[PDB]
DNA sequence: AATGTCTGCCC
DNA sequence: ATTCTGC
DNA sequence: GCAGAATGGGCAGACATT
């Protein structure tokens, strides 16, 4: 009966009925166009609550009509390929994608490239493209082609990905090509990501319980509730799903349990366990110690060195298997044979399993001192052998999430940290507890902040010990504070840099400039040397003003005294004129930027770590910008 | 063999 | 990673 | 304050090209 064309699917309508308002039939694969139309409706709105309801409508229809497609539809909505620990990646960026578009349309790659840049969205290019009879795309078919792309490996694999991609585009109808392309480029731009997908899912399976006989007698379990009881109930079901997901961020595990046992019984089937990465506790920036004392009020807190390495979530399973996961739940085990072989040394004989929250820091065993993050990044990644490791690592342990088969997630940090100290064993330069200070005295805190930089850290992490001090990400994901010198007004490295070029903006930046190429003044050669790009720190209004004043400085070709070497050629070369104050966290030795090359190193120039716009220096012309010699001086002052 | 470009993921 | 902003 | 979307530098690895 339901022969509604998916082109008319409207998951945003009032009084959405999961069966009758779907654009597909019970037992039919969810059409990809149904997902694209949901994306369109989500795009058109800015209230996340409207977005969540719209997605929820789609999901309720999937649960009611096509339950096996729930997982692909969710992954499509998250724009992921599977669980984060499986390390599946498309291996497709704008390069492979635009080359695929060019072939599907007959156009030259430069033309497509130029249009994508101007429109700021590869989706608009693929959609408005003449594709110089295939069945309609389904959600699971598209999902599975994405996974086919990601699995393609070896010589000629790029051509094989382009072929799959072209096959997708030739079957696309209406808005499908826009979202296929946006999916492949990695930016859906819905205004809706993981938190809203979770809210939509918990809402969907609460209103339309999975697993009923068809047609479901219970299509809207909110209908018997007052508005206020409905809100309270959806919030509680949502919290169940979110807290479970933060401990087990694996839809492949969660969805079957959801579909079979329902959401209220989810915690009984999915729990934190070693070997499945969990979502890490994150930190909010603070702009000074006073801000720390106020945000925390009367809560006792501790300060810890903020080490400059990579987060390493170390799992030791019952039975001895050791896994190491990144901050993003990627499996880094194969990267760290040195750490696996040192686990025996770090725990008492009674420790049978754990999840440790640590920072892996590059460590010079000769000098017994910390090495910079840049050195850490020269470690091999895949399938590393333990004897060939050149850059040793020292683990700085700061949290214990799971111990001897018990979750510590609801334990306050005071207790988790005590359990860390009591059950684990320090070895200098191999595994040590984060340097810490428990105080509320500004003097000691300021001094400790100073000491951490002198001890080659970035600053401090500040964490309450007992008040709201648990590790429950679903309750507050940014429960910690980070205090870095470069956050403090007038403390960090600031530079005055010449804007030499602009890059057309993507997404909401389309039609203006999203980034800028900046240069220092090389006094000796009287040239401007590219030092970094810049794309954060301006309000939207400033960004519109920058575009409006700088488009008048656009040059057809660059000045001959403007050296950019390996930096990305700007979309618009700009007459050097505008001078901007830029803050950064650090200077780095750069493989591409020419700024100050030969003043520290004969071949490498210098770039900025985490540059951000502070303000225009309308009082300066290019010759008053920070010089390359000063950039070198700053770099050496880092020691 | 060597080099250059693209990508994913660290921050 | 930093930063901005509509809700 | 959340959640999301803009955006930064730079590495190893995987390919492509020569
Ligand atoms: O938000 P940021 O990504 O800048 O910082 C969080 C990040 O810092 C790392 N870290 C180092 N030392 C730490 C620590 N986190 C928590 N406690 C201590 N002592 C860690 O990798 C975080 O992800």
């Amino acid at each position: 009966s339901n022969d509604m064309d998916p082109s008319g699917y409207n998951p945003a309508k009032n009084n959405y009925h999961p069966v009758e308002d779907a654009c597909w039939k019970p037992g039919q694969k969810v059409p990809y166009l149904a997902v694209a139309r949901t994306f369109e409706k989500i795009e058109e709105v800015s209230a996340r609550l409207r977005m969540v309801e719209t997605l929820s409508n789609l999901l309720r229809s999937v649960v009611a009509l096509s339950p096996p497609d729930l997982l692909p539809v969710l992954y499509l909505s998250l724009n992921h390929l599977g669980p984060p620990q499986q390390g599946l990646a498309l291996g497709v960026g704008d390069g492979v994608l635009l080359k695929a578009v060019a072939q599907a349309t007959g156009r030259q790659l430069e033309s497509v490239r130029a249009e994508a840049a101007e429109k700021g969205d590869v989706g608009l290019v693929a959609e408005n493209s003449r594709s110089t009879p295939p069945p309609p795309l389904t959600a699971s078919g598209v999902f599975s082609k994405f996974r086919d792309i990601a699995r393609l490996t070896g010589s000629a694999s790029t051509a094989k990905k382009i072929d799959i991609i072209k096959g997708l585009f030739v079957a696309c109808r209406h808005s499908e090509a826009r979202f296929i392309a946006r999916s492949l480029s990695g930016r859906l731009r819905l205004g809706l990501a993981e938190q809203s997908v979770l809210a939509a899912l918990s809402q969907a399976v609460s209103l339309t319980p999975p697993g009923q006989e068809f047609p479901p007698a219970m299509v809207d379990a909110g209908k018997g509730k007052t508005a206020e009881a409905r809100k309270t109930w959806l919030e509680e079901q949502g919290m169940i799903l979110k807290q479970t997901f933060c401990e087990v961020p694996d839809l492949d595990r969660i969805i079957p349990v959801l579909l079979e046992h329902g959401l209220e019984r989810l915690p009984e089937h999915c729990k934190l366990s070693p070997g499945i990465p969990l979502k890490p506790m994150l930190a909010h920036p603070t702009r000074g110690i006073s801000e720390v004392l106020k945000r925390f009020e009367e809560a006792a807190f501790t300060c810890e060195y903020k080490y400059d390495g990579q987060r390493a979530q170390i799992h030791a399973l019952e039975g001895g298997e050791v896994k190491i996961f990144s901050r993003n739940q990627a499996d880094n085990t194969g990267k760290y044979p040195d750490i696996i072989s040192r686990i025996p040394k770090i725990k008492l004989p009674s420790v049978t399993s754990f999840i440790l929250d640590t920072e892996a820091v590059a460590w010079d065993r000769e000098k017994k001192q910390i090495q910079p993050f840049q050195v850490l990044t020269t470690r091999k990644r895949k399938e590393v052998d333990a004897s060939e490791i050149q850059v040793q690592v020292c683990l700085y342990a700061f949290d214990l999430i799971y111990l001897n088969g018990e979750s510590l997630v609801r334990e306050p940090l005071s207790r988790r940290r005590q359990l860390l100290r009591e059950n684990f064993v320090e070895t200098e330069g191999e595994f040590v507890f984060a340097t810490s200070l428990d105080t509320k005295d500004i003097e000691q805190i300021a001094e400790f902040l100073e000491q951490s930089v002198k001890d080659s850290c970035e600053g401090l992490m500040v964490k309450t010990l007992d008040v709201d001090a648990t590790y429950e990400i679903a309750k507050r994901s940014h429960n910690w504070l980070k205090l870095k010198k470069d956050y403090l007004d007038g403390v960090g490295d600031t530079l005055d840099l010449v804007v030499i070029g602009a890059y057309l903006g993507r997404g909401k930046r389309a039609g203006r400039y999203g980034g800028f190429l900046l240069a220092s003044y090389d006094e000796d050669s009287e040239e401007l040397q590219a030092i970094c790009k810049l794309g954060t720190g301006f309000s939207d209004e400033e960004l519109e003003e920058h575009h409006q004043s700088l488009k008048a400085l656009v040059l057809p070709s660059p000045r001959p005294y403007v050296r950019i070497d390996g930096a990305v050629i700007p979309d618009h070369w700009l007459d050097p004129s505008a001078v901007w104050e830029v803050k950064c966290a650090d200077l780095s030795l750069s493989p591409i930027y020419p700024a100050a090359r030969g003043l520290v190193d004969s071949d490498k120039g210098i770039s900025l770590r985490f540059p951000r716009f502070i303000r225009v220096r309308e009082d300066k012309q290019p010759e008053q910008a920070t010089t390359s010699a000063q950039v070198a001086c700053l770099y050496r002052k880092q020691s």
